């Protein structure tokens, strides 16, 4: 196995299938990774690190601060309202923004730090009972709250689709957020949402192909 390779293949294939190449970022879901194989992602050249843990991404966060490496770090998981002061220094870019109430905080955390957090808004696009993502109904009514938030930057939309071979389910997951990201930036935010974070290991490359801005892989590039 080589770390290189696994991500070169995936760079590839960011060529191979989206629309649009020169938009798509790789996020590496670095979870259940050791900061010394973290190391070896980011000496092929990428740096986007994905953490879905308060703990523990606050634990690497200040491990690659002390060795001086350079990392722009991704919060991809459930965000608890009063964990949000423990990474609003660090991270670039939460995906997980699923209610108000936590926009609400990160807003006021980022505010007491001088700064704009740029957040993705996660949206529950199959519907299921184990939801956390926004309906399309709670978003649409949340919208102009959430644009009043000034030290946040929502730059776009995140889901996570159940895991499936079905590839016709795939598509329409994946479709249904290009839709809905569409349809808030001709309505609400003046096309300033320009992220689509979807797609996982094992669908990527369907997500590529219905336009993902942020493919979470972790399996194919550490395992």
């Amino acid at each position: 196995m080589s770390i290189k390779t696994n991500v070169e293949e995936i760079l590839e294939d960011i060529k191979k299938y989206s629309p649009y190449p020169e938009k798509v970022k790789l996020v590496a879901v670095t979870k259940y990774s050791s900061v010394e194989d973290i190391e070896k992602f980011l000496e092929t050249g990428q740096n986007i690190c994905g953490e879905n843990k308060v703990q523990v991404i606050k634990d690497k966060i200040e491990y690659f601060k002390e060795k001086n490496k350079k990392i722009k770090w991704h919060f991809i998981g459930n965000l608890q309202k009063n964990k949000v002061k423990y990474i609003i220094d660090d991270v670039d870019l939460i995906h997980s923004v699923n209610k108000l109430s936590l926009a609400q905080e990160i807003n006021k955390k980022a505010e007491q730090s001088s700064k704009i957090m740029d957040v993705l808004l996660e949206i529950n696009v199959y519907g299921e009972e184990s939801k956390q993502g926004y309906s399309l109904d709670e978003l649409k009514c949340d919208i102009i709250e959430l644009q009043n938030l000034k030290n946040l930057n929502i730059i776009g939309v995140m889901t996570m689709a159940p895991f499936t071979d079905d590839e016709k389910i795939l598509r329409m997951v994946f479709s249904e957020l290009r839709k809905i990201k569409d349809e808030l930036n001709k309505e609400y935010f003046n096309n300033n949402l320009t992220e689509l974070s979807m797609g996982m290991s094992n669908d990527y490359k369907i997500a590529l192909q219905e336009g993902s801005t942020f493919i979470r892989v972790g399996t194919k590039i550490f395992k």
